[PDB]
C-alpha cells in the first residue's frame, strides 16, 4: 500500500521542517515534498498525499516521526 | 480516480506489445513486468495498482485489452 512512501515522505518532512511549524507550513512542505523523493516514488507519493492530506496535517502538527505518523493514519498496517 | 492514469498507461503498454489471444499465464507475466517499462515516476504507483487489481486485470485482459475500457470496467477509472 502506501506504507513505504508514507515513511519516506514524512521522513523528508521531519528532516527538512522545524519542530513547531504551522499547519500552513506543513501543508506547503507536504505539497512540495514528493518531488524530492526518488523518481520511482513521485506518482505514488502524490496519490498518497491526495488521499491523506487532511489526516496528515492534523497529525504532523503534533508529531513528525515517520514510523508513528504512518502507523497512526493507517498507512502502515 | 487515483489509479486511473497509471491503469491506462500500463494496460496501454500491454495493449500495444501483447498479442490478442495471449494465455492468462502470458498476461500474468507481462503484467508483473509491465511497470518496469513505464516512465520512472510511475513505477511504485504501478506496482501498487497491479498488486491491488491483478486478479481482475487477468480476468478481463483475456477478453479485451483496450486501456480506456479495461480501466473503466475494473473500477480504476473514471
Amino acid at each position: 500500500g502506501f506504507c513505504e512512501v508514507c515513511e519516506k515522505l514524512v521522513g523528508y518532512l521531519d528532516r527538512n521542517l522545524e519542530k513547531n511549524s504551522t499547519k500552513q507550513e506543513i501543508l506547503a512542505a507536504l505539497e512540495k515534498g514528493c518531488s524530492f523523493l526518488p523518481d520511482p516514488y513521485q506518482k505514488q507519493c502524490d496519490q498518497f498525499v491526495a488521499e491523506y492530506e487532511p489526516v496528515l496535517i492534523e497529525i504532523l502538527v503534533e508529531v513528525m516521526d515517520p514510523s508513528f505518523v504512518c502507523l497512526k493514519i493507517g498507512a502502515c498496517p
